[PDB]
């Protein structure tokens, strides 16, 4: 009876990618006797990555002694210990990123808020930049564009019931609000202090820390963390973000000699 | 009679179900599509199901009516749908892994901790940071767990998106950490490293890797600077937010500084 398709490491793990459809019965019978020639090869470290439309298989998989590792929306990533040597499987190490967008009109000093009026926040998707991301944001929001300059300030959260947070100062290019941009979304300019002194004033700690830092780039005090574009070890981009000046040294120090 | 599933309000017009006891998946079945009727009746907009590694015989009926996976825990499973007509407000679970680099100084030789395993033969101390934990705890963590040696967090220097290799869309998150020793002795460790040592930072810049390829000479830079005592990053300055009270916002390092002293000399109010 056949095996699973298996691709190998060198942690001596081994990750199955489940792609085409199957039996309950035959893959709970296909795994035990992969289980088996697992054992007696490299043993330890089995994952099985098992997508949204494959969900007739968790059941089977972990009845077989595997538990979740951690998901995406069309696919599950399980996982097994099948050595003898002490379990070191290592946790989930990836986070779901959030963006704070801080949209400055420095002509007026006022900020771009939404609705008991907030920063145009969203999520940093999977392949996305900060910068990119929280453009967009701004973007699908306002229906008003502009770049990013900065990252002021950045954040954890949890216990996590339902994270990471980057609040980022950008320029606007365009004043204009369109009618209507959203759904049960509402836009207006508002001055600085009124932002600051907004009904939360001294709600938490951490609401008045993020306020005072958006007011201090606002008053043109606060040196944020920019962006200096470069490429990995392959032809990708890449972005380092790093103290303003530093970038601007960095990326000034880019040009040509005699 | 309607079998409307037990779960718990919240005030964004939101359903959680916890899935305690075992159903049949027939059951189940039912029980999910009313409840779900249900709810589109009263005005819900999203709906969770958590279900529980032992009760992983229920995964595929919810998937059939339209659940998507949300979060998964070694112990159970978190789905979610969006039932409401209104655009989907649930945030999707897009995912970046994230890293963290030690610059450990010795404050007196200008010298850097390093190990032998980014293809130079000498990198900084690196791991991976895992989901729920601080950056500024992990990144010291990484260091005792392949050093021995206990440092404290002082700054992030710099973070670092990249793009990977070729595979698809995805991107990476590495933060680059500065922290001061406590002690310098490098005790053998039951880790994935083959050694560690103290090396001179400018040895650590002029390596091959580190001149050879554009990023690694940036990061180079910044440590190099920061060992100058010229570069400025961001601290750490901790707060309380209301339903969780535990809380660090990483912010330029003298306002961190300024925050730091004025809520200090507040206490003082005696």
């Amino acid at each position: 009876i056949p095996l699973l398709e298996g691709e190998t490491d060198n942690y001596d793990g081994v990750t199955v990618t489940m792609v085409e459809p199957m039996d309950s019965e035959v893959f709970t019978e296909s795994l035990r006797a992969s289980l088996s020639h697992w054992r007696e090869e490299g043993k330890k470290g089995i994952w099985i990555k098992l997508p949204l439309g494959l969900a007739n298989l968790v059941e089977a998989a972990v009845s077989e002694g595997f538990r979740y590792h951690h998901a995406e929306p069309e696919y599950l990533m399980l996982v097994s210990w099948i050595s003898e040597t002490p379990d070191t499987i290592p946790a989930n190490a990836s986070h779901v990123v959030g963006a704070g967008a801080l949209v400055i009109n420095k002509n007026t000093k006022e900020v771009l808020v939404v609705q008991v009026w907030k920063l145009p926040t969203g999520v940093i998707n999977e392949g996305e930049d900060i910068w990119t991301g929280v453009a967009r944001e701004v973007e699908e929001e306002t229906g008003i564009i502009a770049d990013f300059v900065e990252v002021l300030a950045f954040r954890q959260s949890h216990k996590a019931i339902l994270d990471m947070f980057f609040l980022c100062v950008l320029s606007p290019r365009s004043y204009d609000i369109t009618e209507q941009k959203s759904e049960i979304l509402q836009a207006k300019w508002m001055p600085i202090q009124e932002y600051v002194d907004q009904p939360w004033n001294k709600k938490n700690e951490m609401f008045k820390f993020m306020a005072n830092i958006c007011q201090k780039k606002c008053e043109e005090e606060y040196l944020g963390f920019a962006i200096v574009p470069t490429t990995t070890s392959s032809g990708k981009e890449s972005f380092i973000y790093c103290n303003a000046d530093h970038a601007k040294r960095l990326k000034v120090s880019r040009d040509q000699a005699s």
